[PDB]
């Protein structure tokens, strides 16, 4: 149907802006802290601690794929990179101190990300 289009077309059109955003979080992570999974190989337990892992690379497959309906979705796993890090390592860290500035940093990005959502619809 042409509806159908028309509601691919407005995907195709957040999966944009999301891209844009993504780059935008990623370049406040200078260290690369949150670029990949946490490897099981190297914290063997760390699904016994963290039950939603989450990282830039596994967003960027989901991004790609058109996977993220709505900013409040994208948002979410975003949130999730912050959370886990802030739970999993301990606060004199550098782990957590980067992802408290990821998400002071990020606030500025994600506000206006929200309003041009809003605004183009």
């Amino acid at each position: 149907s042409m509806e159908q289009v028309a509601m691919e077309l407005r995907l195709t059109e957040l999966t944009r802006l999301l891209r844009s955003v993504l780059d935008q979080l990623q370049d406040k992570d200078p260290a690369r802290i949150f670029a990949q999974p946490v490897s099981l190989k190297e914290v063997p337990d760390y699904l016994d601690h963290i039950k939603h892992p989450m990282d830039f690379a596994t967003m960027r497959k989901r991004l790609e794929a058109q996977g993220y309906k709505n900013l409040h979705e994208f948002e979410e796993d975003f949130d999730l990179i912050i959370d886990n890090c802030m739970k999993y390592n301990a606060r004199d860290t550098v782990f957590y101190r980067a992802a408290v500035r990821l998400r002071d940093q990020g606030g500025v990005v994600l506000r206006q990300a929200r309003r041009e959502v809003d605004s183009i619809g």
